[PDB]
């Protein structure tokens, strides 16, 4: 449970990403913190990264037979695509996208007990709401996962999770408002594209619009991501933990440059 990792700190990096060209940011502090939670195994990261309008596509997607004509789509609607090699399946951020990551040290175990921890502070997060969130996944949603988080049978929460050594990140993007039909409706066409008419051995998701929704409207409470990120923040004292800013030092930064510089060569 949630609760349980309150014995250590919560370290807070707040960090937008306003412009399409610092899309890969997010991705990049991703591998920092990964290993910083491996050499300062004290505590626990906070990493909150809403995003300007982007799809983030994953190892399958970028195998489509017709991808180029495929981010066409997604071009289309003003998104920009963003390629993640060994990402999983295409996920949909912007201004109504709550997108955040829990950087973990391996000293309190199992995939399944991240995820779960994840989902216990979402819980925890909206105790408020009598609305009970639960977990399975939703198949005709993009990117389904085994843990997709949903109320009332629709899902409004997609999650992630990279692991290295003794430190694990889990990710999840949070759909709190806007227009979730338009972003399902994306995807839906991305892939229809991807495939034409090649085909491909790979499942693809076959989204269904309706299947997902903002949690804004789930809850009937409209709520911007800035409102869940306080509310969030907030539920942190209650349960019992302590938080402090996380403080990008020179070492920080430089990682994050070797980082970046890995892949522009790429």
């Amino acid at each position: 449970e949630w609760q349980d990792l309150a014995q250590l700190p919560v370290s807070i990096f707040k960090d937008y990403v306003t412009d399409a060209q610092d899309a890969e940011k997010p991705f990049i502090w991703t591998e920092v913190f990964l290993r910083e939670i491996n050499r300062s195994n004290q505590e626990i990261i906070l990493h909150i990264w809403p995003m300007t309008k982007t799809v983030i596509l994953g190892m399958l997607d970028r195998e489509l037979p017709h991808l180029e004509l495929a981010k066409k789509e997604i071009i289309s609607r003003g998104y920009e695509p963003v390629v993640r090699n060994f990402g999983g399946l295409a996920v949909v951020a912007d201004e109504g996208i709550l997108n955040f990551s829990l950087v973990i040290p391996d000293v309190f175990l199992s995939i399944s007990d991240g995820y779960l921890i994840m989902v216990d502070f979402i819980r925890s997060i909206f105790s408020d709401f009598y609305q009970p969130i639960e977990h399975f996944e939703v198949e005709t949603s993009y990117c389904p996962g085994k843990f997709d988080l949903s109320i009332n049978g629709k899902k409004f929460a997609g999650l992630a999770q990279r692991r290295i050594k003794n430190g694990i990140a889990v990710s999840i993007y949070l759909s709190v408002c806007g227009d979730q039909k338009g972003r399902s409706q994306m995807i839906s066409d991305f892939y229809k594209i991807g495939l034409g008419d090649t085909g491909s051995p790979i499942a693809y998701p076959n989204v269904d619009p309706e299947i997902m929704a903002n949690l804004s409207d789930l809850l009937d409470c409209p709520m911007t991501v800035e409102d869940v990120i306080d509310r969030m923040l907030i539920s942190l004292k209650q349960v019992g933990f302590n938080d402090r800013l996380l403080m990008i030092r020179p070492d920080l930064v430089a990682e994050f440059d070797r980082f970046q510089a890995k892949s522009m060569a790429n």
